[PDB]
């Protein structure tokens, strides 16, 4: 029994909401810092106190800033857009808004680093909705809010994306950037893609989701920025991006028929942030030519039904909780906790194509695994060289 | 759920499903006159020179440790000791310059893959397969393996094709290729990437060629190596804890419902993409907190979804080309009916006992049918080694 | 021939000849009025806002060390106390406001190599440079190397510049930039390619910038990050010996006539090419077959063959675009007459006392003049460090 | 002096090096007549080898000059009369009864200067190959064949093994298709840029680069051109990185004639200008660099070298050292007849009398001109 294409992309609309809704609304409210839980599998929550919350907001906007990018509309799902993109607007506000209660941390330790740059990707896949509405003076406040990151560093691996991409905003943005941060994280990234799509994260390959959940992402939105400075060139772009639908491919064929798809690797809790390159390609339309769009979206329907659409991901007020498939505390990294968990809204970037585009209209089709295991047809794979 | 004498007599059951034909037709000296060479496009010329090889080389890889065991009076004994003996049989066979199942070893680059598969069956079980050759016979695969110094093949995983024969020469005393020892260990080394796998040549390959080919070959090729100087006991420890990684990504990527992903080159080589799972666990040298009887009934469920129904062979019991099903498209170019006996590799668990408590631990479920069902889920964590 | 004395005197003659223009005119506010700004294309634009900076760097860099010494009451000591009472002088001159010896930290990415020179000379004489600047004109100098975050240069050695830059920030305790000082330490140890050479970027240059820039400010760095566990004991070391490994082929380099190759980019640096020897020297670190005696007496040599005569300067005695002569049709694009000051960056050993075995032991032929007459010629073989 | 007064320089010394290997090979008594001098006064191992290691070595060096075709000259007299003495040496070699019979199957070190025997029969094959008797070539190739039981280090010695099997492939016999494959890509893998290789895994300030790797890399890759073992883009860039190469070795002969004494095996000594000979032999110098120059640069080292009797001992015969009897810095396995590199940089007169590499007028070599404030020719690194 199958769906229809506008069938799954309500499912998705009221998982994606059901997701990020107590975040978003909540810093609107301005009761973010006050109401969403601090749950470590330790149990402390010192120094996640400081931290956890921006991690939140930046993660959950990096996911839902396609689908808010989209130009409004009186439909239903339209409606829901529009009040979700206003309490946005004024969450954003207030968390860089000294008095408000959910003033975020930027200045201390270095973990900001990283959800800043989750939050000037949000930024980057919706101007015109998230950034521009702002106004100047929580504008400028965000500027110094990134520049002021530059005392501090994190591991010599896949951050060098945090920072790159985030210097590489600053610079679309006019204001002054770190040249250095620009040049040394495109060069590192570079030297550490290992063939047939993948990067390791730092020196040593790490079979894991990282690819989807940093590198990919986020070394092609930084090229894009770097491209009209000529900080990159189109051959850069082009490079990182043919190797980001690569990805896309191994993604897409580790999706079960049963809609799950194997836990591996550390940061195993940011669930199907594991398909953002999927999701990426998707919502750019450069799925390779075998992977229909259809079977994307059917792909990603059951594994978002399959994490989100019962509550063994949720506590009784609706936040994520620590695990994978359930409440799972004892595969959470030491530097995770509730806030680290809005990773889980990066595979809904597909909803930022309009409910008329193909990804969305075409018929249900079954994915690559589901056709290798009962026989139908299935397409040659082959390791590329570039 | 099965218990693990059960799981291991459904193993017993579809590994012979899989491997008697080829067996017993070498056995019979009629491999040549019964074996299917099915290819994707239906050409049978050049293919004909070199499947029926693949089919016997990696066939014995996979069944070596099963065959390897004592002899006993059980049932299951007397199977071992009916294929050990056709086996035997169709290894004089196979280099009698007279029988019409005479393999080639001297046209085409090919041979040089599944000498070094066959090369792993005598190596997996020696005294079982290798000592009971008569000594004329013994000569001829001696000088067989030595032939082909002439060709190569690729700038990648065959590397290890080559040494791992040459060692095998080096370990019977006779005369070997130092040249192709000193270069392959070096070049696979050179070609770790992280994290438990090495990159198939020059460039990373997200595919089952870490499992096919490179971790068991260059631990296998090692173990040759150091009594003769030629590799150190940490250069082995090193390949050693390299694959028991990687088994680690393998066990952990078999889903709840028994299927694994298709992905990368030669998906046709089916449940081989478990060999590294299965060389680790027949060593006994699984990570403690994956159980034995884990990866006993997560590969029991691949097993059954793959060999226990009739969708991947013909009506006369041999493997056809695809994944689950009768799927040519999905068969590479280079792949025909005798390449498919991949299919064994994931069966070494049999070079077990009976008595092992890999096949008599209690039922079970393996990582991902726990972590999607709300149980324990240990974390996992990119090594450094 | 002479004696080591007589070598000293030569020395702290050819030192001054080559640096007290630039010490004293900055002394007196009339560098940017008297210095030439020399190119190879004849334009001054864009040199000028650079070439001042890279005289007082680069000529404080190899000055430091002798201006280090404690004071005393000899021929020498006055001199050593004249031109550190005119760098302090100056100093102060380069970071007021209001000074026409003001130099440029602003505008253009090449204030962030020339800084880096000039925090080295900070570096090598922290007590006699540094510590007597007013509190004003200290806090100036720490801006001023801050201002430089907004820009970069090459992908190449020029990491080392601002890796050291911060490295001196971060040991004044003042607010430094952890992400430069991370990647810069990595991403060179990553350039090392063996026998004591590092690649100037991701591509092997067979040049003299591993003398120029790579060890000493390798080096340096390190030693800035190990008191603050930015670095290891073991990542020290390793430096330390890859710059002494470095300085064998240095020493051996310099032919039996006291001359050495012309060869790589940026040749106008003339001695400079003697940095990592110098360094090695100063240290007191020469490995035990190569003495101090020849190493002085070699780069006496080399001394004397570049600087004794003028054919390197004009006639208000700066130096020229050249190597060994008016030769402007070497030099690159990038230099200017302020770009020359390297030459100062061999005479690091005159900060070894004039009592040091350095300065006091007999005369002794260098390597290859050794090597050359039929005398002892030690062996040579490339390490694995 | 005149390129004409230089090549004459250089075909004495030549001769002087070269004549007693050659001429006791073809008398047969090279192994009664040949010293076997080591650092440590042993000879056992070193006599199974040695030999060979002189004749490989000579010839790989004398074999561009012994091309040339013959002529009425007094020149021409001298080629052919050594031409002739190689030959039958040549036939003596792998005579099983001369007892001059040289050793392939024993040691590892055979595999080297078998190498060195193939690039003279590659440099000048017509008149160094061609000639020899059917027997006798038989008898060589089997002799190469007969290497690959054994090998070497993880470094420039895979190029040995490469350009032997190369060498087969050539002659239409049974090669080693594997050594060919692993040998080019490994060689590939190990350049670190500006023309230099690491000679294995770790970077060597050498001269190794100059005594193995470009002039071997690149001949190997003309042998397998043809058929389809390398692309055209493949030796072009190994020609590039040759030249490249040849250029810092030029700029090391200092304004006295001499260039500096570093690395390993620098009892080698003039060897290390192969690359430099090598691309003047082929004509190859990059434009600023003249024919002239590198004549006479490397007539200046060829004199300060071999001109006097410093490196020789009372027979004629190499000793260890670098200018002078300096045994002190002979590597471990150094003997008499590993010295015999020192042909290796006479490869130009290879060139007929009237090229203009022997007849353009004297020109000042680069750190000659640089250092009297002549003319300097800005360098820098390159990127391929």
């Amino acid at each position: 029994i199958q769906t229809t294409g506008t069938q799954d992309r309500a499912i998705w609309v009221k998982l994606l909401w059901k997701i990020s809704y107590p975040v978003i609304h909540n810093l609107a409210e301005g009761t973010l810092h006050q109401n969403m839980p601090i749950e470590t599998r330790s149990g402390e929550t010192a120094g996640y106190k400081d931290m956890t919350h921006l991690e939140a907001v930046g993660r959950t906007l990096a996911g839902v800033a396609p689908w808010l990018a989209l130009p409004d509309d009186d439909t239903e799902e339209g409606k829901l857009r529009k009040q979700m993109r206003e309490e946005v607007l004024k969450g954003l506000k207030n968390a860089v808004d000294p008095a408000s209660p959910d003033l975020l941390n930027f200045t201390k330790h270095a973990q900001p680093i990283v959800d800043a740059a989750y939050l000037v990707h949000a930024f980057l896949r919706a101007p015109k909705a998230l950034w521009e509405p702002l106004d100047e003076v929580t504008k400028e406040r965000y500027i110094k809010s990134f520049q002021s990151l530059r005392d501090r560093t994190g591991a010599y691996n896949n951050w060098l994306l945090f920072t790159g991409l985030t210097e590489s905003f600053l610079l679309g943005k006019g204001v002054q950037y770190d040249q250095f941060r620009i040049r040394v994280s495109k060069n590192k990234v570079k030297e550490w893609y290992v063939g047939d799509g993948w990067y390791s994260d730092g020196p040593s390959f790490s079979m894991d989701n990282y690819n989807a959940y940093v590198m990919h992402s986020m070394m092609v939105a930084m090229l894009e920025n770097l491209l009209p400075k000529r900080w990159a060139s189109q051959k850069e772009l082009d490079e990182a991006m043919n190797r980001m639908i690569r990805h896309s491919e191994f993604c897409e064929r580790m999706i079960a028929p049963d809609g799950t798809y194997p836990a591996f690797g550390r940061s195993v809790t940011y669930r199907t942030a594991a398909f953002q390159s999927l999701a990426d390609v998707a919502l750019r339309k450069k799925l390779p030519s075998h992977v229909s769009p259809a079977q994307v979206r059917c792909a990603l329907t059951a594994v978002h039904r399959n994490m989100y659409e019962g509550n063994q991901n949720f506590d009784k007020d609706g936040w994520l909780v620590l695990g994978f498939n359930g409440h799972q505390p004892e595969c959470a990294d030491g530097y995770t906790s509730t806030g680290s968990l809005y990773m889980a809204t990066l595979s809904f970037l597909p909803l930022g194509l309009p409910a008329d585009d193909p990804f969305w209209t075409d018929a249900y089709a079954d994915w690559t695994s589901k056709k290798a295991w009962k026989g139908g047809h299935l397409h040659k794979d082959y390791k590329v060289e570039y």
